[PDB]
């Protein structure tokens, strides 16, 4: 029913920020030089706050308001992030491209990393039955990132979320079907071919990487916990592994099956539980 729809695209939001506090524990850290993390208790470089979450759902949320407020505006999203970023002491280098030429699409071909990855579910919510959802994930990718990877993992990524959100079977995520024989980086295709089903030695800043990792934690993980455990305990870009990873169990799993403990801690929960229900509400409108 209604309540079971709303628990995946509740679950993929809020799965994202989770998964983003949850690794940023960890940020930076070899695999296997630090005890198991399990729990909600902050810390990291930033000496976060149990709970707090880094740039990966800061962009998320931007991306979030702008699309309730005007649809699909690449131009206005980069205005909320620079307005972010100036606020706050490849994508610092997007934002003052943007802002010193105007061009929404900032992102340059040495983008590669996955910053695209980390802030799209908000995007997969709202338009989730778009005939050109694909193309508006590579748009909303452009935006600071322009690496073929980046763009194609974020492809990739939306049509997981999309398939997901509408009940797929974990079976069919991981075959990635209409992935198989497509015309994509090389690295890319190496992920989409099962390169995801071996663990990865730490947890990659780069996108294709980032995905695969995202994918293991998810094709391990028996429930949401197990598979965020995984993946944030691969270290490395964790919070952003943790954040990519989150948004994929969440909208499978759903709401109702990521710990409590972890969303009673969870910085701005509310705020994000509303923000994932209009977006939601906003897909099964116009
Ligand atoms: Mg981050
Ligand atoms: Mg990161």
């Amino acid at each position: 029913g209604l309540k079971e729809r709303q628990d995946r695209r509740l679950g993929a939001f809020l799965g994202l920020a989770v998964g983003d506090a949850l690794g940023a524990q960890v940020e930076g850290l070899p695999k296997g030089t630090f005890p198991e993390v399990r729990e909600m208790k902050g810390g990291g470089p930033h000496r976060l706050p149990p709970g707090f979450w880094t740039d990966d759902t800061s962009q998320a949320l931007c991306l979030a308001e702008s699309l309730l407020q005007r649809g699909f505006d690449p131009k206005d999203q980069m205005d909320r992030y620079l307005r972010w970023y100036r606020e706050g002491y490849a994508t610092r280098r997007a934002l003052e491209r943007y802002a010193a030429t105007g061009d929404p699409y900032a992102g340059d071909e040495a983008g590669a990393g996955n910053g695209p990855l980390m802030r799209l579910a908000p995007l997969v919510l709202a338009y989730e039955n778009h005939p050109d959802l694909l193309s508006l994930a590579r748009r909303a990718a452009r935006t600071t990132h322009g690496a073929r990877e980046a763009l194609e993992a974020t492809e990739v990524l939306a049509w997981l979320l999309r398939e997901a959100l509408r009940g797929a079977p974990k079976e069919a995520l991981l075959a990635l079907e209409p992935f198989r024989g497509a015309d994509l980086h090389p690295a890319l295709r190496r992920v989409v071919e099962g390169g995801f089903w071996e663990a990865p030695e730490e947890g990659p800043g780069y996108a294709p990487g980032t995905l695969a990792a995202a994918l293991w934690a998810f094709a391990r993980g028996r429930d949401f916990e197990e598979g965020m455990r995984l993946a944030v305990n691969l270290g490395g870009d964790a919070d952003t592994v943790g954040a990519v990873y989150g948004q994929l169990a969440g909208a499978y799993y759903g709401l109702g099956a990521i710990p409590g403990r972890w969303l009673r801690a969870l910085h701005l929960r509310e705020e994000m539980e509303a923000l994932a229900l209009a977006l939601y509400r906003m897909s099964m409108a116009s």
